[PDB]
């Protein structure tokens, strides 16, 4: 298990959080570098859970699927919340099985489906380490409007930024006020599987990706990844979804 308190939370705890988040997720390669997630792991072992502990130390636990870093689902206080979805479907065999009760939330957990059921895009919902805290507090009663947008807020303060070293340093810049995400940021978040695929398949093509990835850079500028010499190969991208299950 990983854990994260907002209580005295800063940029180097956070930090330290999404080091750990990394670290407990399962490789037996490294491809250019950069962990290859497995393609499978089968029980209860797929299964991470997260800690998370709100300014006033109240806590919620998030199951994440090792594979693909995906949330399933969390337990807050007796009561356990799965997304509508087959994958969700099956963690609810292996995870908070001792929860009082299970609530389908009334959406699966991809973006298009929670920016619906919030109301609103990625776009237009600061980040950071408050919305963080309040992401979890909203998460403690169901409220399944309010959860969605708690949701978004979860998933690219926890799995984004463990995937990408920028969407990190862009929580920690936020780490005592939220700010909506760069546009940079919801690049690399809708980026995430066809980057892990191109770099898997520039083995074997000399380090150059059979389709260029197409990314918006910190300048606001749209740009082409073309090879494994991009920064955002060296120096962003932390884990790779396995091109198994792309
Ligand atoms: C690889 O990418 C860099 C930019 O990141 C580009 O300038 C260079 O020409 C590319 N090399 C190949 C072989 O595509
Ligand atoms: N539920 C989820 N977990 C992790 N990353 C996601 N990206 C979109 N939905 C997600």
């Amino acid at each position: 298990d990983v854990s994260f308190r907002l209580s005295g939370a800063d940029p180097s705890s956070y930090g330290m959080f999404i080091k750990d988040l990394r670290n407990a997720l399962p490789h037996t390669e490294k491809v250019y570098n950069i962990p290859l997630l497995l393609p499978s792991v089968s029980g209860a072992g797929r299964y991470l859970l997260m800690h998370l502990f709100n300014y006033d130390g109240n806590t919620i636990t998030v199951a994440v699927d090792v594979t693909n870093v995906y949330i399933m689902g969390y337990l807050a206080l007796t009561t356990s919340y799965f997304f509508n979805e087959p994958a969700a479907d099956l963690a609810s065999q292996y995870v908070f099985r001792s929860a009082r009760r299970k609530i389908t939330l009334p959406y699966s957990g991809n973006y298009e489906r929670l920016q619906i059921a919030a109301g609103k895009p990625r776009e237009k919902i600061p980040i950071g380490l408050p919305a963080l805290d309040t992401a979890i507090s909203t998460l403690l009663h169901y409220d399944s409007t309010a959860a969605a947008g708690a949701l978004l807020v979860l998933i690219q303060t926890t799995a984004e930024a463990a995937r990408f070293k920028y969407i990190e340093q862009q929580i920690q810049e936020r780490a005592y006020r939220d700010e909506v995400p760069s546009s940079a940021t919801i690049s690399l978040e809708n980026s995430w599987s066809g980057l892990s695929k191109q770099i898997q398949l520039a083995q074997g093509n000399n380090g150059v990706f059979r389709t260029p990835t197409v990314l918006v850079d910190s300048k606001g500028n749209r740009v082409q990844i073309t090879n494994v010499t991009s920064n955002v190969v060296t120096s962003n991208i932390q884990l790779l979804l396995n091109t198994k299950n792309i």
